[PDB]
């Protein structure tokens, strides 16, 4: 009726969405299990405690597992929700390949009650995460909303590509169904204010995260996989979007839901890519440190360049990424300076 | 000393596969939970207390859906399984286009829960009954198991295909688990004691059951769903494989476990398509009926025809469909003939 659902509202791209939707004037009712998040001194996640002090409005939480059927009865008789953002999943972490079991069990099956539940209540509105890595090894660059997609390399992309057509089966199924599915590029950045952005436990995985710890002198060098891609510069090349942009494309997506649209598809990226060295040398100048990088063999399964075509998101949802790549990178490394552990210990 | 569970063990192409299991030697535990099996008077489904006659060895059964975490978990726990042959899920009465979320919860979720339990209690060994329809509309004949899949049609189609690229990766990230994956063609026919068959509830929305149904009187006439396909007389072609031999393949694919081979993948058909109307004509020479039909409207997501590349599953499984069309069609008519009705319990 009123409220919006946010389903793993307390990670890094659902606590900056969470922060948008209270700006907005929305009401969000976020559920999250702790997978993935950091829990803070009382109730609610650090990263929400933190949304909290820095919108000034109340985050209603629950802390719940989207595998719970008993849990999600209670969360949909309680609130009167009007269309769910779902953020909850695991992530490539570079894991997948290794545990498909606990990828599908946690993106498909949690997806497919999360999914079965909405329709019970007739709460038929959702805006989905869905990645990039569902066109696969790229056919043709920028990649646009019509790139072929499915054929992935991993059980996580895999697990992304069955949701996106489970959900476009389920629209079909009912015309009252109204889906936004997002396919994010490489998000990155952090709020302006520095307090939240996103806090990964160990060794990152992903590029930002550890570029921005060896600036911060928590690791030695970066290791560059491989600089002999067929790219300007040899190395990989991305479409880094600031998870500020990211979350406001969600708030489109949601006005976009009210247009009864059906199932939508969009990507969400700048349309610029960018290699591992730029993103190495703008980083040195947002923190004003050195970045020593070593040059190591491809990674399994890496693509040597990925980039969105932005047109149909500007054309249709009426969103466009505002933030570059100064901006992402001086936002970035004021969360990891100005918390040097993250969320906590 | 090692049990082989059997999930959907009641149905068609389970109660067959018990029954051959029984003859060759394994000890069964079959699970279902009558979503589309009959009751028996007793405890066993019909299927089951029936196969129980003709083998004369016991059938160990528990009512159970495969839904149903508590229940596998206790399963697994109270036997030692050294191999899983899952027949259990949703197939469809032309129904999974409207019904997504069905297929995807029973088939989809089912069988992640399946794996998972599986896994947990260190049983990784399995027989997964997939089908044609992963190969989508045929871009080329025969189908070989090399021929694309995915794009299906339907969502009863996708969660075949979904099931089959998650056990590949199960497969892939794990060395240790060994999958036989048997894409089935269109089971026909019954087993030769006519005792058992194929017990559609209602109008069936397979041929060779409404056929056989017309035959003995039950319906008017067939409803042949278009004759404008560009096939040689326009209806539908389809390669047409007995329940037995299909049964059978099963038995072949624990052989291929025991190999250690990791995860492979079958074709289980015969290698040759017939048309709607060589059915018919095949079920008046078997029955010895004339059998009518009228021709309808296509139905949609109908493909043109469709037929197997069988060459992998004999060299690899050791294993040929040895029934042909007279057989399949005289075993069917047999089934038919005793049982008009299909499953009843005792008198
Ligand atoms: N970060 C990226 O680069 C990226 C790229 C493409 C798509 N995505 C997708 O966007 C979404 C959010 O990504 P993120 O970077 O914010 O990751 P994240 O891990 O920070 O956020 C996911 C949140 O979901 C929660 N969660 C996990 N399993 C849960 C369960 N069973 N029940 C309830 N909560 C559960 C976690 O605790 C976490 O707080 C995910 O679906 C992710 O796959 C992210
Ligand atoms: N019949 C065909 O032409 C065909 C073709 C291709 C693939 N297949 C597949 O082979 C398998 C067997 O098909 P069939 O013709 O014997 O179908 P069937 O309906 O006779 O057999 C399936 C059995 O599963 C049981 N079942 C369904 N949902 C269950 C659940 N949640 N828990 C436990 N049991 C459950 C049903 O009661 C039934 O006895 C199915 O997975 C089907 O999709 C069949
Ligand atoms: O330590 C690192 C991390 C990344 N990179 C390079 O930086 C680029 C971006 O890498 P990310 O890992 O941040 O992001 P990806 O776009 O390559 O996404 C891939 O990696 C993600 C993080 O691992 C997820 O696994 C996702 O499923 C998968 O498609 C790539 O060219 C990568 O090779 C490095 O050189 N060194
Ligand atoms: O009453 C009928 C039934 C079938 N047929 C035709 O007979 C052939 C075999 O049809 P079946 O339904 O027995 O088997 P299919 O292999 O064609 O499977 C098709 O029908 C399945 C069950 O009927 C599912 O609907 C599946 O999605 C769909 O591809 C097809 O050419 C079909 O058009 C008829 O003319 N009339
Ligand atoms: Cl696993
Ligand atoms: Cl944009
Ligand atoms: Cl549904
Ligand atoms: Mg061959």
């Amino acid at each position: 009726a009123e409220k919006v659902l946010v389903t793993g509202g307390a990670g890094y791209i659902g606590s900056h969405t969470v922060l948008e939707l209270l700006e907005a004037g929305y009401l969000p009712v976020v559920i999250d299990n702790f997978h993935n998040a950091f829990r803070g001194g009382g109730s609610l996640p650090e990263s929400l405690r933190r949304v909290q002090e820095l919108t000034g409005r109340s985050v209603e939480f629950e802390e719940m597992d989207i595998l719970d059927q008993g849990a999600l009865q209670r969360l949909f008789k309680k609130y009167s929700f009007m269309a769910v953002i779902h953020f909850a999943g695991l992530k490539a972490m570079g894991e997948s390949v290794q545990k498909p079991l606990d990828y599908y069990r946690v993106n498909l099956t949690g997806t497919i009650q999360l999914l079965e539940i909405m329709k019970a209540h007739g709460v038929k509105n959702l805006v989905f995460s869905s990645s990039a890595t569902v066109y696969g090894n790229p056919q043709y660059l920028p990649l646009d909303e019509a790139h072929p997609t499915g054929g992935c390399t991993n059980p996580y992309g895999k697990s992304k590509f069955f949701i996106e057509e489970m959900i476009r089966d389920l629209c079909q199924a009912d015309k009252t169904w109204n889906v936004v599915l997002l396919r994010y590029f490489n998000p990155t950045g952090a709020h302006a204010s520095g307090c939240i952005g996103e806090d990964p436990q160990g060794i990152p995985n992903n590029l930002m995260p550890y570029v921005s710890q060896v600036a911060i002198g928590r690791r030695e060098a970066l290791n560059v996989f491989g600089n002999d891609y067929d790219t300007e510069d040899g190395t990989g090349v991305r479409d880094y979007i600031h998870v500020v942009d990211l979350a406001k494309g969600h708030i489109a997506a949601l006005r976009k839901l009210k247009e009864q649209c059906g199932c939508r598809i969009y990507n969400l990226g700048t349309g610029t890519g960018y290699s591992v060295l730029q993103m190495v040398q703008a980083m040195e100048k947002a923190s004003g440190k050195k970045i020593p990088y070593k040059v190591v063999a491809r990674r399994e399964g890496d693509v040597a360049a990925c980039y969105a075509n932005p047109s149909l998101a500007q054309e249709e949802l009426g969103w466009t990424a505002a933030l570059g790549l100064d901006r992402m990178c001086e936002d970035l490394w004021r969360w990891q300076k100005q918390n040097p552990s993250g969320f906590g210990t």
